């Protein structure tokens, strides 16, 4: 199977574009739009067939955490990203790679049909007349922040409302909402990000959960970025390790930390679970601030008042916000292929279609992790690229059909019941799983023999996407030196003034003693007991 | 002395107007403007007299840190204030002690001369035409953040930019400002507030120092003010009592637990000191964004760009602003009796002229103090108002010299040798000092034997204003309330929502331990050794 088809230039059709020629593919791009980088590419208006971003979006992924496994980011970057910085990492990838000359824009695809199996049959329609082809194999990536879910049907008395109201999806720009009053739902990323921003220059702004989240900020340990702290291997062992309610103290202890949540008013009903937090850096002042009051789920709707669950009501609220989050749809595919029942995607992996009997197509970026998708759908495209062309296989029906279960079964243990969890999963584990299918994952037991100093900073250390690139096919020399030096490159573009005092004699401070005085009592009662 | 002047309507003209009344006397106040707050009531235009605020200004003291010592904050306010929320406040105070009959507005002061002493002769200009009046004694509340200081003569080549530029004080809006280059000056909260809330929606922003500031979050343990666990009696000893640089590491550890100012980039030079540090909730996450970049001193500028004391350059910087800071003057007042000369201001205590014979003339609000003013200006005027009665007396000229000298020589050694720190001065030991004066401040060591529920959580609690009504003169029974209640207030704004388990037999959590645990090993090796 050389010539391939990916469907949509999202981040995930630029990597899987990228994994292809690297597996000596053949691949056509297909793009409804006019450009690439899909979520991420701005707009002020809010084009069907592409997710709208608000103009304001910071990444919540560290750079050195969220780059691709091969291609560091730039020295001179933020380690959090404006949406269009961002971008400019993509664009600057598809120069580097030349990946653009595959894309097709203005060619969305209506169907993507089976041929006599194996291969497929896709229709796609240009500026007016639409032609047709056939490829050897497919990939999907469409995205699912397109569809809004907007439950109306639990805010009794909506009808009623007059005001105005309109989702997450639709917000872009907070000028407009000065000194109104205003209404917010969910503990949606979007919910906290929209609500802040609102509430700067607002009247007032609620914010409605029943289960309530746990906040926390992208800055941790010595002001390094979250995720490096919170993804490393060893800790990662912690959370899978240690007694669930063990790891409910462990999360407890960590989150209260910037505010006690209980007195701030997001205290989380089940504590049990690690669903995703939420990363706003603002949210607790702006709490504080009094700009943003949390509040119960709204229970009922009037013409210009909103009851709550717990009886209390706030009064002439001029807009409401649905920040619900989303769905997602395959509208070019057959009902049968994306199989999704009762809270569950019928996916092997969230990738391939079991019912299948040639392993040709699957769905890339159809997943949450609780770290950076970016390198993860790197990983989905690895795996993919090197089972299209048989390097790689699948298990029989019967056994990948029994894995979806026990997946979404943990899957649902670990993160709650919500409509906004389908795709969850634990970040490295997952990026494990689909290292181990190609033998790209270290396996650091062995490598603490001959290489120590890697061993100890990639079970301890920050996982990074690079370590994906130390063993197994397709390598990158600089993975080994990328990890060895990303403390340069966070703190290129931090560290941005200089005092110029010594660390060979200096006064300041004191050190050297830690090191001393652990080392003495290294020689205590070893005295040869043969 | 019963005929009392008060100039300005400031903050500091409500409060020695309502000290006023307290003490049974008679005042006057002049306001050029047509209402009150002075600083504090936002207007858009940056009219003359009065000190400008950005329309986004957020207080940096918690209300029951910095409400006046007998009249709470409502218990529906938050914890921080919009200027507005506070102004309002301010209104609520001027409603309740019916202070507002004693305004004159639009009736700016022109001088105050001795009379043949012991009293003074004010003129005064109404709407044209100059009236003249003559009173016993006069407070002085003009505020001190009206004159900008811009010392463009250390900015080389200033001359020769093109661009705009123009300092704190003007500032109001960032609309205007989009996508500009943007370099900001110093690092006052100003400085911070400003860059931070321009940096969003700009190109870059840029914010130079020579000498580098600690930053620090308006949160605190638990998501309670910084405030109230930075300004507690206890906490205070140990930060006199204890060896300069022992509290240096204190201060090392405590600032550098939210980032390491080192990778950052604000590593103060000298850690020694005990400067004001800034309150931004927001700084440390925009510079991680990247939207602000820290900076050396400007060494020189040119037309388009800015040269830097670390041999850097930024370039095309369409935008300078200084927020170097304010200055002060007295332009009613004789030239002798406001003598301030090398860095050091001649009057007793921030208040009174030393080379006066009869104490009839005293300055409030001539000070920043490291905690809330309003509560410090409280004090000063109640100091003030029963020493012009005469129940209250000053020590002699000969000592009155003497302490101005050795409180500036601590004053510089503990806060530096800055002209924006020429009124710095720690918050408690100024508060009691006032205090002793009128004999209002508790003697904890008496009380313990007393009320040792009172005696604990005055020391090792926080110091709210509320403490100096507990003993002296003109009290207030809801002092001793308000202390033990203030948890309440504080939690009334924030806890919006609540999860209703229970705290008598609760299984997911544990507490008690520490209790019983630490309650045997009270009980040890204390066998009756009479
Ligand atoms: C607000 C927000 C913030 C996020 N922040 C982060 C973050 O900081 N870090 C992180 O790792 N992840 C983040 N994510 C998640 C993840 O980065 C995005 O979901 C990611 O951009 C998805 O890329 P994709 O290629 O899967 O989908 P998208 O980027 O949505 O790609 C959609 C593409 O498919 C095309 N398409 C659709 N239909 C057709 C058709 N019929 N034919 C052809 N083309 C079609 C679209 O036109 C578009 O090019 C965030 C998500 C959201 C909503
Ligand atoms: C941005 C900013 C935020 C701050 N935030 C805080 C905070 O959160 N907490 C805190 O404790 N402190 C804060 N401060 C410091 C402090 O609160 C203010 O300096 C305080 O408002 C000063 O009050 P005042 O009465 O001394 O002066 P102002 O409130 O400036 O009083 C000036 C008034 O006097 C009048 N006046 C002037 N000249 C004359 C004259 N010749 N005759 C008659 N009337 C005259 C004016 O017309 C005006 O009405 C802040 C300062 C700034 C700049
Ligand atoms: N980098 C960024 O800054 C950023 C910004 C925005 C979004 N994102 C991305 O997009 C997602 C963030 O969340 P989202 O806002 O897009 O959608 P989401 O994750 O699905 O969350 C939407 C929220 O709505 C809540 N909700 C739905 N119905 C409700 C009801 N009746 N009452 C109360 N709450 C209700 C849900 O709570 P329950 O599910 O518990 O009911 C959920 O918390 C993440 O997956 C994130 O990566 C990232
Ligand atoms: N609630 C709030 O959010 C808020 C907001 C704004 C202000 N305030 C209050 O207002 C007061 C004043 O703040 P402000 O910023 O207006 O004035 P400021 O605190 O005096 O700050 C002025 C800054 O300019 C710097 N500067 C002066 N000369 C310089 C030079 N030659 N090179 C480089 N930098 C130089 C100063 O540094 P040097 O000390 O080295 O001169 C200082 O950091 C503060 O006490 C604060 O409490 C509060
Ligand atoms: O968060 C600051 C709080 O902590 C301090 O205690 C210090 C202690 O005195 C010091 O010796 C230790 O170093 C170890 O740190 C703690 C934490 O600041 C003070 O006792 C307390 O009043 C203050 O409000």
């Amino acid at each position: 199977a050389k010539k391939v088809a990916v469907i949509g230039a999202g981040v995930s059709g630029l990597i899987s574009l990228k994994c292809c020629v690297d597996e000596g593919l053949e691949p056509t791009c297909f793009e409804r739009t006019e450009d690439i980088g899909g979520l991420w590419r701005f707009k002020e208006n809010v084009e069907d067939g592409r997710a709208s971003i608000y103009q304001s979006v910071i990444t919540n992924t560290s750079k050195e955490m969220s780059c691709f496994s091969d291609f560091p980011m730039p020295e001179h970057f933020p380690n959090f990203l404006h949406n269009s910085k961002l971008l400019e990492y993509f664009r600057i990838f598809a120069k580097k790679f030349d990946l653009l000359k595959y894309i097709q824009f203005q060619t969305t695809v209506l169907s993507v049909k089976k041929c006599p199996d194996g291969q497929w049959e896709i229709v796609t329609e240009s500026n007016g007349k639409e032609q047709s082809a056939v490829f050897d194999a497919v990939m999907v990536c469409s995205g699912h922040h397109i569809l809004p879910h907007i439950p109306l049907q639990s805010f009794p008395g909506i009808e009623r409302f007059k005001g105005q109201y309109f989702h997450s999806r639709q917000y872009k720009h907070p000028e407009g909402f000065e000194g109104k009053r205003i209404l917010v739902i969910g503990i949606g990323n979007s919910a906290s990000d929209i609500a802040v921003e609102l509430s700067k220059k607002a009247a007032q702004v609620f914010i409605s959960t029943r289960h309530g989240s746990w906040v926390m900020s992208r800055i941790s340990d010595d002001g390094y970025p979250w995720d490096m702290v919170f993804h490393t291997r060893f800790s990662s062992m912690l959370r899978n390790v240690l007694p669930r309610t063990v790891v409910k103290w462990m999360m407890e202890q960590q989150m209260n930390r910037w505010f006690n949540h209980e007195n701030y008013g997001l205290e989380p009903q089940n504590k049990y679970l690690m669903k995703e937090p939420v990363l706003n850096d603002d949210l607790p002042s702006r709490l504080l601030y009094g700009a943003i009051k949390v509040k119960s789920r709204v229970k009922e709707l009037t013409e210009t008042s909103a009851i709550f669950e717990d009886g209390t009501v706030e009064e002439d609220i001029d807009v409401i916000v649905f920040a619900t989050g989303y769905t997602f749809s395959f509208p070019f595919l057959e009902d049968s292929l994306v199989k999704v029942e009762n809270n569950m995607v019928s996916l092997y992996k969230y990738m391939f279609p079991p019912h299948l009997e040639k392993p040709t197509l699957a769905c890339i970026g159809l997943i949450q992790p609780l770290g950076s998708i970016f390198p993860t759908v790197e990983l989905q495209a690895r795996w993919v690229t090197r089972v299209f062309k048989g390097l790689c296989t699948l298990p029989s029906e019967s056994t990948m059909m029994a894995d979806i279960i026990k997946r979404n079964e943990k899957r649902i243990d670990l993160f709650g019941e919500s409509q906004s969890q389908i795709l969850q999963t634990n970040y490295i584990d997952y990026l494990d799983e689909l290292a181990l299918e190609i033998g790209a994952k270290p396996d650091l037991l062995s490598l603490l023999l001959k290489d120590p100093k890697l061993a100890m900073k990639l079970y301890f250390g920050p996982c990074n996407s690079y370590q994906y690139r130390l063993v197994g096919p397709g390598q990158w020399e600089g993975a080994r030196n990328a990890i060895f030096t990303q403390k340069q490159r966070i703190l290129k573009p931090l560290k941005t003034r200089a005092l110029k005092a010594s660390s060979n004699f200096p006064v300041s401070f004191l050190l050297k003693i830690l090191g001393l005085l652990a080392v003495v009592v290294a020689f205590f009662f070893q005295l040869q007991w043969f």
